[PDB]
């Protein structure tokens, strides 16, 4: 047994899928605007405006749809970014090529002309941006503050913002004459029952455990362990292995002793404290995880109260760490969606250099260019370029009107402002309801996000008007 | 198989849910009007007028009203108290709600101008309030009665209301340049058989327990035990540890034995006495739960009689024991609910230092300060913040109803009478039925049981508005 699907009806099934998809999404674009609730047949509740925590879990009949759904979440493991964008571009690029297919222009066509205008964008892109260094501090925090937002702890953790901004500073580096970053070589730490006031930066290496041994060590080797630290004869050579540790490794001054009983008397009578956290003090003191060898330096060891509680502290420097101690477990889990977002929001930028206002004002400027290039293309293919800008321009009216004011009438002025040339960067400000400068509002994104949405939409639309039948055996 | 909730219906749906547990709820303010029960399918039986205890077991089908349920029972466990405020309050505001819907103002609108407004509300409560001290003996009888009322014996228990501020003011201090309380300072004992006569306060521990032994003893010291207190060399030296508790511990003037068959004839040839009262004697004594250390101090142990039996006191001065003997034990159960909620109540007017009218009045301020900025703000947002001071006016018009009184009319004639601004303290009284001075009726609650009773409401119906589409899975 085995099922057909065929014909013009074939892209009207598979057209109402993505358009189901995006209907699904359609009103959750952001930051305000209304979120979405997902609950288990177990009974168990979520709430979320995150479209890529929603696809995690969406159900999904068609297998068009479930592929698309795959290039987004393919998307969002790159990037975690623009994903909710990429679907939305994706679902108006598909309805806006449906009003050319009752003029009978032949599917291939219509690919055809997708695939040229995206050149023109992308090229648009890349002629826009404004460059960005490391030492830009205020625009970083700009770019950081953009990434924070939409949680009004974001005005508070606006301190919070410079820490990682400077962590990122120090981890950062050039390569290929570029400046250079990643996430992982930043730690952090996370202890309940404290504030955004007990929140710190270290330059250095945090040990978030609990200890007759000493507060403080100087000038030191650290030694790293895995695990823990003839009946008399091989029982007494397991008392041995201690001070054969003293015998090259405290001699030549490992004054801490960390581990993943007679130690606990011995070395009191010198600190020992109780694997990413062995890497990452692999990474920067050069130890290794008995042998002579193996060892870690550094210039300072502590254990010192931190709010509630006591922390040890190590103190390579191009490794780190950042000291969050929230109010609540709570609070703990949204810093990461919140803070390691930022940071790798931020390392985007720092890795590309360059970068673009957020206004949708991008998007209306490629809109421009595209209605200035099509008529050189003249061909039937025209119809497919014209009706590319005039859906792209279709994202910004979905925007504001997730800000409730009426979009046909603010689309209309905007772009009388812009036809003038008035601005590089008028937008609409989803606040006050108004055109106004999205660059001095401090409103910033990576031209790479705009590049990888773009990009994905154009695939996912392809691969829809490209299949003209299924079959399923 | 996956389902799905939609578009204005979803709201319509939610909304009806949230008007749903609040017209279950509504009749029940109190503290006159009309009370509830709860019937189990075993056939059990319960009465109650207390919101947090009938939302410890209802009936739950929808997912959004058991999250609004759930932070309702948050506040509860925070608190005890607002409990039935919260809920009446989200409900109102989220009725008045649907009255703009048809008016297509769009949801976001509405969220702002319900968060802005609350701003306004929370300034004019740390406004209005009077300041008040440990000192001021009749204003914290006046509270107590407050929270103890709403059962005629809280005329006779006025004598146990001033035992308890005077508990409360043995047990207070400062901290943070702010007098300073907790409830586990104070120690409860309970026995049947006697009467609100028989009610005491102690300054020291009381042990309710009954035992050849003494009546008295004085200048003594204190052992607290954990449980009770080669053959035959191996049975003697447990009769060797009774006199090794002498040989050190007798000899320091540990006169008395207290224990969670031999001693009990040697000691009388000493008092020997038989979780929770070992950690308040350790409190109290400064003793531990042989070694010779973890030894309690005190100037006076006794045995005495109490009403229907014997008694054992223990006379650190910081923590306070206050004597029950109560007819019943329905008395004893009743009593926690009052008392140790009374103390509570107490309390957290003791670390506020401020206090506010209750009689409604409080909240028509309220309504005249909001109808005086929302002209400032002017924009679409003005016809949420005119909704929200119409709504909580509509609270007290509840209130009134519970007194039977006609509530439109009394609604005016006390609007009226605050609009000339007559009086800081004019409401409604609901056993006269008549507009009255609020506060020489001496009726007082804390500022922040309103703070947060307010807070709570303006969460959940954030909670509600906020969601677009449910999907199940
Ligand atoms: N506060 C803001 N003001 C204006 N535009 C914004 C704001 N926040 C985000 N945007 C715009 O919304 C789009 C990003 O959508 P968003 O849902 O934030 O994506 P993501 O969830 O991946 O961050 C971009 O056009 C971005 O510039
Ligand atoms: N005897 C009273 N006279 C006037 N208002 C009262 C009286 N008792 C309570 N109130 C008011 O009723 C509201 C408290 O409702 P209530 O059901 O007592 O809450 P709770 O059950 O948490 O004590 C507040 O407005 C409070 O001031």
């Amino acid at each position: 047994g085995s099922s057909r699907t065929y014909g013009k009806e074939a892209l009207r099934a598979n057209i109402a899928a993505v358009k189901a998809i995006e209907e699904a999404l359609k009103s959750t674009y952001g930051p305000r605007g209304m979120d979405k609730m997902l609950v288990d047949s177990l009974g168990d509740i979520t709430i979320t405006n995150d479209g890529a925590t929603i696809l995690d879990k969406m159900d999904l009949q068609h297998p068009t749809g479930k592929l698309l759904v795959q290039i987004a979440k393919g998307q969002d493991e790159e990037t975690a970014d623009g994903t909710k964008t990429a679907v939305i571009l994706a679902g108006e690029l598909a309805k806006k090529a449906e009003d050319l297919l009752y003029k009978e222009i032949h599917p291939t066509i219509i690919v055809s002309g997708y695939k040229k205008a995206e050149e023109i964008a992308l090229k648009t892109i890349q002629e826009i941006a404004q460059p960005v260094t490391i030492n830009d501090t205020d625009v970083l925090r700009k770019v950081a503050l953009t990434s924070l937002g939409s949680k009004a702890v974001a005005g508070a953790r606006e301190y919070l913002a410079d820490l990682v901004v400077k962590a990122v500073a120090q981890v950062a580096e050039l390569r290929g004459d570029k400046w250079y970053v990643d996430l992982d070589n930043v730690q952090i730490v996370k202890k309940h029952g404290g504030s955004v006031n007990d929140t710190q930066l270290v330059y250095g290496i945090v040990v978030d455990k609990e200890v007759g041994m000493p507060k403080r060590i100087e000038n030191a080797k650290i030694a790293l362990l895995d695990a823990s630290l003839q009946m008399h004869k091989f029982l007494e050579e397991e008392e041995n292995i201690l001070k054969e540790k003293v015998d090259k490794i405290a001699a030549t001054g490992a004054n801490v002793v960390i581990c993943q009983e007679v130690a606990q008397h011995y070395l009191a009578k010198i600190l020992a404290v109780r694997k990413s956290d062995l890497e990452k003090l692999a990474r920067a003191t050069g130890g290794r995880v008995l042998t002579s060898q193996d060892l870690g330096y550094a210039a300072l060891v502590e254990e010192r109260k931190v709010g509630e509680d006591k922390m040890v502290f190590v103190e390579n420097p191009k490794s780190v760490s950042i000291l969050i101690r929230g109010g609540l477990e709570r609070v703990v889990d949204e810093t990461e969606r919140a803070l390691r977002d930022a940071l790798g929001t931020v390392a985007d930028v720092i890795r590309d250099g360059r970068a673009v206002a957020g206004g949708g004002a991008v998007e209306i400027e490629i809109a421009k260019r595209l209605r200035k290039y099509a008529p050189q293309v003249g061909g039937k293919e025209q119809l497919a370029i014209e009706a590319y800008a005039n859906a792209i321009e279709g994202l910004i009216m979905i925007l504001a009107e997730n800000a409730g004011l009426d979009p046909i009438d603010k689309l209309m002025q905007l772009r009388s402002l812009h036809e003038n040339e008035t601005n590089k960067w008028y937008g609409l400000n989803l606040f006050t309801g108004n055109p106004e400068d999205m660059w001095k509002l401090g409103v910033i994104e990576p031209a790479l996000v705009k590049m990888n949405a773009v990009k994905a939409a154009t695939e996912a639309v392809t691969l829809v008007l490209r299949i003209d039948d299924i079959v399923a055996a």
